[PDB]
């Protein structure tokens, strides 16, 4: 009987629940029930077993091209939201945006103090910054910060990686790197607990996490220096055994009322822009958002042509650096 909603667990689901999930369920007079899970082939499990128990599943931008070509979304209520209120191309048929985020460069200053690597060629340098890395189990982002610690230009990165050359050396970059990965992380809380036991020299992970993190007590450091401008969003399950009430709850979650609250203690962005205006965020607020113009100027955003193509030859490629 219940909307079933999944996310990736620890800060990031509690901030969703607390700020979106809650609070629609409350004004919409619904019960609904939390699952967590790591990738949306996952959800693709779901509908191939042929038994779906999941409606809302809190995906990637760059996730939604690969799961909705293989039939694991279902399309969308035409105007669920006012596509003018979300940043462009952040709402498909399949999927709404709920926040941007940052896959960025967190060091430890027990180890660096503050000189820390500050770009992505500083992270790959083990020689000027010798240290234990961690990187995520899973490609985006990771594929992109091998070309960037190449030299590749932020604008040019996906320019660099339309090349099978660049593809390649991009994998070669991360495999001379992969002796110096002290752990392969799969969750944003095990990130953030790597971080909070300082079980790790540096990172590549989610701002928010890392945020957390220092916020709990971690002696690490963080720059928006080559970060990852992405977009977290959500879409129903094909065959979502809830589908209309799940439309609904996600039109209400996605309202600018409850879209305010979303930063209130995760460090996170909303991606309804009126949400902006109902909360009146402060500056020292606005800094640690991805999408503040300061941290957007140094960051490049996630391409989802780009995994739209190449995400399973990047699953494979990425398990045998990793092996
Ligand atoms: N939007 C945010 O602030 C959260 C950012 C970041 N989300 C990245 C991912 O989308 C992650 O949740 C999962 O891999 C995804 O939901 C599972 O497919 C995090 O969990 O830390
Ligand atoms: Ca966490
Ligand atoms: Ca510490
Ligand atoms: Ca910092
Ligand atoms: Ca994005």
């Amino acid at each position: 009987m219940d909307v079933v909603i999944a996310s990736s667990g620890g800060g990031w689901q509690e901030a969703q629940d607390k700020a979106l999930w809650a609070p629609a369920a409350k004004a919409l007079n619904i019960t609904y029930t939390q699952d967590t899970f790591q990738n949306w082939a996952e959800a693709r499990a779901q509908v191939e077993s042929g038994s779906v128990t999941w409606d809302i599943i809190q995906i990637g931008i760059a996730d939604e091209p690969q799961a909705k070509a293989a039939g694991v979304l279902e399309k969308l209520d035409p105007d669920i939201v006012n596509k003018a209120d979300f940043p462009p191309g952040s709402v498909t048929d399949s999927f709404v945006a709920n926040s941007n985020y940052s896959t960025l460069i967190a060091w430890n200053k027990k180890t660096y103090g503050d000189n820390g690597p500050k770009s992505m060629a500083d992270f790959f340098d083990v020689k000027k910054f010798p240290g234990k890395r961690a990187l995520w189990n899973q490609p985006i982002g990771m594929i992109e910060a091998a070309a960037l610690a190449l030299g590749t230009p932020r604008d040019k990165v996906y320019e660099f990686l339309s090349t099978e050359e660049g593809r390649k050396a991009a994998i070669a970059k991360l495999t001379e790197l992969a002796p110096s990965v002290s752990v392969w992380w799969e969750s944003g809380a095990q990130a953030a607990q790597l971080i909070k036991d300082g079980e790790v020299d540096m990172i590549i992970t989610w701002g928010g996490r890392v945020q957390g993190a220092i916020n709990d007590g971690a002696n690490f450091a963080y720059t928006f220096n080559d970060a990852q401008l992405g977009t977290d969003g959500y879409a129903i399950v094909k065959g979502a055994p809830h589908r209309d009430a799940a439309m609904r709850f996600l039109k209400e979650m996605s309202k600018a009322e409850y879209q305010k609250d979303l930063p209130n203690s995760f460090a996170t962005a909303p991606a309804n822009m009126k949400a902006y205006d109902l909360a009146k965020y402060t500056p020292e607020k606005m800094a640690t958002m991805a999408s503040a113009p300061e941290n957007v100027a140094v960051q490049y955003s996630v391409d989802p042509n780009f995994w739209a193509k190449h995400a399973k030859w990047a699953s494979e490629a990425y398990d045998n650096v990793r092996l």
